[PDB]
């Protein structure tokens, strides 16, 4: 039993809710919140820009030190950093950004990072400003993640389409 509330159960381990991941994180304080990161951990917009703003830019400061030490992530890769005031940990995961021409096949690799964590609050990878089809992202999520994932979908119209089209 965990403290996530109001989610529709898609599968044994995947749950979905129309919610602002920032507000969800501030309520639940999950062990792990997933960020829709880019390889540079430049949290300018989308989910990343919103999560960073909620940390008063502390996420960006920590991220810049991480990059200065380790260099960029790989597309499909991840790193674990602090969750600041939002969660214990933030798993920064880089899905392919279609608006950059990155291979959508890397989306499965991106979701595989979730399997290293028993429970996660997460957005759909590569959705929104990363330019992938969110229906496809949900399908890859369900077919790849085996741990318990609670998906927050900000757009209510998108949330309804994801549920009504789910196979
Ligand atoms: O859910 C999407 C990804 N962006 C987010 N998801 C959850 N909480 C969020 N908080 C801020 C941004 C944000 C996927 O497609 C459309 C609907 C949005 C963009
Ligand atoms: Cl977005």
């Amino acid at each position: 039993v965990n403290s996530f509330s109001g989610y529709l159960k898609l599968t044994d381990n995947v749950y979905i809710k129309n919610a602002d991941i920032v507000e969800e994180a501030k309520k639940v304080k999950p062990t792990v919140v997933v960020n829709a990161a880019n390889v540079y951990l430049k949290h300018g917009g989308g989910v990343a820009g919103a999560l960073n703003k909620a940390t008063n830019n502390a996420m960006q400061v920590e991220s810049d030190d991480y990059i200065a030490t380790n260099g960029p992530l790989k597309v499909g890769g991840s790193c674990v950093l602090s969750g600041h005031n939002l969660a214990k940990h933030c798993l920064h995961v880089v899905g392919p950004n279609v608006n950059k021409g990155e291979d959508i096949q890397l989306l499965k690799s991106a979701y595989e990072n979730f399997n290293q964590h028993e429970v996660l609050l997460a957005p759909l990878l590569s959705a929104g400003i990363f330019g992938a089809d969110p229906i496809h992202s949900l399908r890859v999520c369900v077919d790849t993640v085996r741990t318990n994932v609670y998906l927050a979908v900000f757009d209510k119209n998108l949330y309804d389409k994801l549920v009504s089209s789910f196979l």
